[PDB]
């Protein structure tokens, strides 16, 4: 099985580009990050910043998570991100996604020692 931290990295980190490179970015990334294996994961966000900058968010603005948990943190700065969302033509096993690039604050939930991101809650 995957550690919670490693799963966050697999699902949410893309430090290799500064932004989504094409409208097919999400189709390519959801596949290669193994998010279309058993089914199409409906919604997923990738963050185009260094792993260090994303981990640092766990020391930034403490805010509530959407479910009311107290261990969420909002980035003080905006970050380059890409929202991937299933589109009408999508149907497992042929997953299809819309790519939406944006620059926003991210909100993540953190856990553990070291205290690192384990869930992507939202972006604002």
């Amino acid at each position: 099985k995957e550690t919670a931290a490693a799963k966050f990295e697999r699902q949410h980190m893309d430090s290799s580009t500064s932004a989504a490179s094409s409208s097919n970015y999400c189709n390519q990334m959801m596949k290669s990050r193994n998010l279309t294996k058993d089914r199409c994961k409906p919604v997923n966000t990738f963050v185009h910043e260094s792993l260090a900058d994303v981990q640092a968010v766990c020391s930034q603005k403490n805010v509530a998570c959407k479910n009311g948990q107290t261990n969420c943190y909002q980035s003080y700065s905006t970050m380059s991100i890409t929202d991937c969302r299933e589109t009408g033509s999508s149907k497992y096993p042929n997953c299809a996604y819309k790519t939406t690039q944006a620059n926003k604050h991210i909100i993540v939930a953190c856990e553990g020692n070291p205290y690192v991101p384990v869930h992507f809650d939202a972006s604002v």
